[PDB]
């Protein structure tokens, strides 16, 4: 069962937070791979500029729908109109995130909430919406996450708390769907340090560490989402890909799959 | 662990009207400590307070109010503190009422789980810290299996629980570096006795439940012993598997 770029040729894929960084990269790969793609963010021409670039690369469609993921209702009707546009949904790629920097937690609950709303809560809203379509297409879901979403790490509390939330939620939903005969794929991506303009500015000269390529990360998340893989791991450290895997949990879950 | 640690200690106990929250209250009382329990049901908070104000507690008060309200939680530590002239232990243990069900479109419960179960815990903490730094006190977040492993029918519940982990486990690290001598103990509990759970897993889940009594105590001990985490559950398999070695190792690698 090998991945084929040709696999994503007629698929109507949505990609959130595709204005820049990873998001944008996934947008291009999927574009060049000739497929209907809808990018969303909060940037007039920043999007207007990637849509153009997509069509050129060899898309098959390309639009955009600006709106902050803070307004749950935007995500509400976003999926709506993004669907009343491609005609159904074949693979949602939630990936957007409220911008965050490195800081020790003090009293910024507003920012704790923002994250826990944008980074997580909106991902549910987007899913609920896209589900019907997805169920009907046997779509795949891809929730981009971080190492911080698997391991405790200082200076990124509110951030990590949200990515952890996505695991606790999507992995559980995955299980319900499993037994609920629903044939909708659900991929979770734990990413290591990626060379985005965002990270390489929010951590450069601060939280010491080396990053991995951007585009190589985007397509990887893709082969993973497409192959209906459970989770995808992508980090430039061998020994990390080695440890980040927790089989104790896999077993405990299995053992508990009979109760 | 010696009970001569809790005696005369100022301890808060959210979710203390019934269930594990309540029992913890009694122990803190029999152990002659100062307690301020909360929840929503005034009537119930009355009954435990006196019961506590007779089990040996050096002081026992209650303050009803919904943790869905953020300024309430915020105003809760201030009064709870003045009531006992300072704070020693903060025990977040309250959860928004739920049940077993696949997920569908009730984001209201999804949004509320992360409000009551998670967001309020940060509120309670940020406002209780000063007094906690004021006595090298502790914090005790109560989680559960679903908070370490993914389980169906509790997606919402689990999401909030994983949040607590990512957050506090992340905060604790920031702490040991910030010269913040306040401990943070995450409790990972299996199935517990309490009716407000037992009555929800009626014929749907199979596992011999552990007793509130013991579970309640164990948690307190762990917090008193400043233990990063308390693993309590009847089943033997869990206590072993539930622990995460790779995460421990993967983490020790940054520090
Ligand atoms: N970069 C890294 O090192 C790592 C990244 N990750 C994961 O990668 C994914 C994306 O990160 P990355 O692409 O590098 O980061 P970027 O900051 O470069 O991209 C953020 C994207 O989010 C969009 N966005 C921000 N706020 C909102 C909002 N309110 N509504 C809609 N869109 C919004 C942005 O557009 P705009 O703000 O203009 O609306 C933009 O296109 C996340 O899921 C993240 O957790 C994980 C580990 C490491
Ligand atoms: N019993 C079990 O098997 C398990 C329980 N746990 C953990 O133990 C803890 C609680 O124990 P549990 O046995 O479930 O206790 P209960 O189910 O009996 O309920 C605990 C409390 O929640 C309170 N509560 C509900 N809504 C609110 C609110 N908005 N604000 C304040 N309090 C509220 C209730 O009082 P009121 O409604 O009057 O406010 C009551 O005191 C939770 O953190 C749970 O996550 C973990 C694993 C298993
Ligand atoms: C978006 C990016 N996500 C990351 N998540 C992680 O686990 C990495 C690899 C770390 C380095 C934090 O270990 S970086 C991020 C960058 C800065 C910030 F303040 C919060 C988050
Ligand atoms: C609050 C209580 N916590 C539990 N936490 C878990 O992980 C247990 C042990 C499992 C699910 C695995 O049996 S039960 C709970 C009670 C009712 C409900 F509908 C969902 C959760």
């Amino acid at each position: 069962e090998e991945f084929r770029p040709e696999m994503l040729q007629g698929k109507k894929v949505i990609v959130t937070g595709a204005s820049k960084g990873i998001g944008r990269e996934m947008a291009y790969h999927l574009a060049k791979m000739g497929a209907h793609v809808v990018v969303t963010a909060r940037s007039k021409e920043t999007l207007q500029k990637v849509v153009s670039h997509c069509l050129e690369l060899g898309a098959a469609s390309a639009h955009y729908i600006a709106g902050t993921m803070e307004d749950m209702t935007f995500a509400e009707q976003f999926v709506a109109q993004a669907g009343k546009l491609m005609g159904g949904l074949d693979m949602l790629i939630l990936n957007h995130i409220t911008n965050t920097s490195l800081n020790l937690f003090h009293d910024d609950i507003h920012h704790v909430r923002k994250s826990m709303e944008v980074n997580f809560l909106s991902y549910v809203v987007l899913t609920v919406a896209a589900l019907p379509m997805l169920k009907q297409s046997n779509g795949s879901i891809v929730v981009v996450s971080s190492l911080a979403g698997k391991v405790a790490y200082p200076m990124v509390a509110a951030y990590s708390a949200s990515k952890f939330a996505l695991d606790g939620f999507f992995s559980s939903i995955r299980k319900e769907y499993s037994v609920s005969r629903v044939n909708v794929s659900i991929t979770l991506c734990v990413l290591g340090l990626i060379d985005t303009e965002t990270a390489m500015k929010a951590v450069s000269g601060i939280v010491h560490m080396q990053a991995a390529p951007k585009e190589e990360c985007a397509l990887e998340i893709i082969k993973g989402g497409a192959l209906r893989q459970e989770e995808v791991y992508y980090d430039s450290s061998l020994w990390t890909t080695l440890l980040i895997r927790n089989p104790s949990r896999k077993i405990l879950e299995f053992l508990y799959s009979t109760s």
